[PDB]
């Protein structure tokens, strides 16, 4: 068939269907694209994949991307609200509009942190950080940046609340389990499927700590 | 063939295309997809046909349903945004995960009452029930539950307003034109067509 | 035959695909929609082509048209809110609906000026009409009316701001270079590329009152 899914509980690895070289993927995040057919490359909307001097996207590790999610890069395409006219005369090819100048602006990267939870058909604007953790909410349309494990949806997508206290947040941005070597993740399975943060706090304080 | 639908204005009764086991629908509802191609089964996401143990799509008699809306099932999906992570282990196939936890929870059953409008693109959360004779606007979000005969609209959805009075929104629940033999309904096309609430519930009445 | 659009980059004059007589497009007017398959065509929705007693869209020249934009067309689509139900009993074959009435209600066209940018898949809502130089963003519901140079967005789309002062709107509307003769147009371009938006309408008073 065309779906590029065999399931609609089939979610894929992005490093396994990821061919664009500005797309930049951490391991184990994933996307379950059966409702809208394409890979996670076509999620990903107006990025050259030859140009190194375009915004860039970035995808840390354990990651759930649900379907038909959209990353718009490009910037603003080409059209500036504030010149005359939006209409983008040098990209059209009419000799009429010769003398036009380029109004492709960049954005800046999109930056999307670890262990980030994207609902279905959510947008991403151009250069938008996304912080560790947090949660994007099915059809939130996210217009500017996302604190570490800060829910929010709505379009424009807006505040909803923090996943935990600033404490807890601040011990699981110390101990950045999803960089912890591959022993120490299998060990600790239970604890992360788990709301007891300071107990796998501690328990790493005295294994990583000296 | 690309779609399903022979015609933008083509209307199929779901009860003509549904196949999952746990979409339960009511005679006459209709799904009109052309511009989304898919059958109204592909609407209804991530609902397991041939388990029983999982939350049902349930929808009423005489409902208009829009291209391309959705209709969220399978609640959370296996993340638990309490717990430290949403990823969700339990369902990716890796050996260092053996040892994680189901984050499955359920939502409740998604009820669609009758004489429901539901705008195109309009996604319906998990769990959520709305009430006999609702319009959900195109393109709405709704993550809670909407009352009898209410309007919503927007991404959360929230209150528009009510279609009727609250006497006038009593007499239809009461007398439930939906459920009336298809002869009586054959009689009352004129009243159906028309603002005549009271009308119609005296002449039930008699 | 898979997509309509051989490149995401790719946009194609409105003129160059419509083929329902019921939209009327101006030059230039462009539609991108590589992300979504289909032709304009597909993207004003429930228009029927062989009718000369429904709305109609009218689309001016110079708009640039985000992928998957739609409008909505067929006003209540035979839906009558006020009536005892929203069921389409006229629409469905069935003799024990023969007596129904016809509760379709027409909402007016849909009117789009020249200059208008309509961000990737908002959805114009029947009747509506968005005038010259506005801006709607990505994800809109435009459920009402937009000003000239007005930017607005969400569900419902709102007022975001104006992209220019009020005298210089007036300016752009009174001078009206999208109706200018091509030399104009094309000795105009630098400054359509910029927000000299006095100095042109200067120039053009000099060059067009008598
Ligand atoms: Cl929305």
């Amino acid at each position: 068939a065309m779906n590029f899914f065999t399931s609609p509980f089939s979610g894929i690895p992005l490093d396994q269907q990821v061919t664009n070289p500005n797309i930049i993927v951490g391991k184990h995040s994933y996307y379950s694209g059966y409702y809208h057919g394409h890979s996670f490359d076509d999620c990903v909307r107006y990025l050259h994949p030859e140009r190194d001097d375009v915004d860039k996207l970035v995808i840390g590790s354990f990651c759930s991307i649900g379907s038909g999610a959209v990353f718009m890069m490009a910037g603003n395409q080409g059209h500036r609200s504030d010149w005359i006219s939006t209409f983008p005369f040098f990209y059209q090819d009419n000799d009429n509009f010769a003398d036009a100048r380029d109004g492709f602006t960049r954005s800046g990267d999109t930056i999307i942190g670890h262990d980030v939870w994207i609902g279905t058909e959510a947008m991403i604007m151009p250069g938008v950080k996304i912080g560790h953790g947090a949660i994007i909410a099915s059809r939130s349309v996210v217009t500017k940046d996302v604190a570490p494990y800060e829910v929010v949806g709505s379009n424009p997508a807006k505040h909803i609340k923090f996943r935990f206290s600033d404490v807890e947040i601040a011990m699981l941005l110390e101990m950045a389990w999803w960089n912890w070597p591959e022993s120490w993740l299998k060990e600790s399975m239970q604890s992360l499927c788990s709301s007891d943060i300071e107990g796998l706090y501690l328990n790493w304080q005295s294994k990583a700590r000296t």
